[PDB]
């Protein structure tokens, strides 16, 4: 009946709990993954099962409210959720991916397609913050649940449900994808802070597409052109192998290799 469910509470959330978290989404997201190279390949899109094609993340706070997020396993990004008998996808791209979900939280009355995409520059649009103004931590994820929860009952304006999807998206599917970013918040989490992303994390963001690409595209590991990215105070730096990112990104979207 149902795609994998993982579970997670900001209500007394540890280090250890975050951890164990991530490393759930991970298992998920990997079951139909390629393995046998240097960094996990998601599975190809194409002629994947729809049976196969989705995880739910189901979120929980001090407030007890829930909401389910849907993740595609293709690319470990968020593409709607549920709030109690309600449920928003993200402007699809294209026809098979409208059609694929018609398959999610399909018990729900009501079903609500926005006008716009997931992308983080659109959504920092709708909320008016970039991502470097835009607090992460346990608090901006439990605020986050709760905004989410209400805005299916009117509660919740648009640029506030758009700040809270920018939260969500890093804090979970960005965090599956680099064990960098995951450090970031476990290092939150540890010392019970909020703060922004620095440039490190947000290149790293930006640029998970295109490290996908360089590093499958790659020969004997080396990359046929740099990418260019930040550390934490904003110098720029190249990466030109894929064994230096072995220990930064765990995730890739699946990328096609050169003749
Ligand atoms: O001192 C620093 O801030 C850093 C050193 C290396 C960093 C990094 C960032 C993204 C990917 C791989 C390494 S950040």
């Amino acid at each position: 009946k149902q795609y994998p469910i993982i579970n997670f509470t900001t209500a007394g959330a540890t280090v250890q709990s975050y951890t164990n978290f991530i490393r759930a989404v991970r298992g998920r997201l990997t079951t139909g993954a390629d393995v046998r190279h240097e960094i996990p390949v998601l599975p190809n899109r194409v002629g994947l099962p729809i049976n196969q094609r989705f995880i739910l993340v189901e979120l929980s706070n001090h407030a007890e409210l829930s909401v389910t997020l849907a993740l595609d396993v293709t690319n470990a990004y968020v593409v709607g959720y549920r709030a109690g008998n309600s449920a928003y996808f993200f402007h699809p791209d294209n026809q098979e991916d409208a059609e694929a979900i018609t398959h999610l939280f399909t018990d729900v009355q009501n079903r609500y397609t926005f006008a716009f995409g997931g992308n983080y520059d659109r959504l920092e649009q709708l909320a008016g913050n970039l991502r470097e103004n835009i607090e992460l931590g346990n608090g901006p994820l439990e605020e986050a649940i709760s905004a989410l929860y209400y805005y299916s009952t009117g509660g919740t304006q648009l640029p506030t449900l758009a700040r809270s999807f920018i939260i969500c998206i890093q804090m979970i599917s960005e965090a599956a994808r680099f064990q960098y970013i995951e450090g970031e918040m476990r290092t939150r989490i540890r010392y019970n802070r909020r703060s922004a992303p620095d440039p490190s994390v947000i290149t790293l963001e930006n640029s998970w597409g295109r490290l996908s690409t360089a590093i499958q595209e790659s020969n004997q590991g080396a990359f046929a052109s740099p990418i260019q990215l930040q550390r934490r105070n904003g110098s720029k730096f190249s990466v030109y192998d894929v064994s230096i990112l072995i220990p930064i990104i765990a995730l890739m979207v699946y990328r096609c290799a050169p003749p």
